[PDB]
């Protein structure tokens, strides 16, 4: 997706703002693991309370998608701990 407005980088997620919103009912903090509609993901509840634009930060990867949360590489259906970035990955 594209940018939101003047202030880029959508709303954070997780603890304080380590994470952020990604695709749909999802939230995944790179330095804060991946949560789809989970406790640490509810921050995206605001992503469906006010019809407006939004942007994410999904650094691509060969794991059927782009990187995101803890060594995550997300897809259009959901994310997964991808060895591409940190969990199922190397000792990253």
């Amino acid at each position: 997706a594209v940018l939101d407005l003047d202030v880029r980088t959508c709303l954070p997620c997780g603890p304080g703002g380590k994470g952020r919103c990604f695709g749909p009912s999802i939230c995944c903090g790179d330095e804060l693991g991946c949560f789809v509609g989970t406790a640490e993901a509810l921050r995206c509840q605001e992503e469906n309370y006010l019809p407006s634009p939004c942007q994410s930060g999904q650094k691509p990867c060969g794991s059927g998608g782009r990187c995101a949360a803890a060594g995550i590489c997300c897809s259009p259906d959901g994310c997964e701990e991808d060895p591409a970035c940190d969990p199922e990955a190397a000792f990253s």
